[PDB]
């Protein structure tokens, strides 16, 4: 699968 990895502050 895809990925969006945005954690954040």
């Amino acid at each position: 699968g895809s990925t969006v990895y945005a954690p954040f502050t």
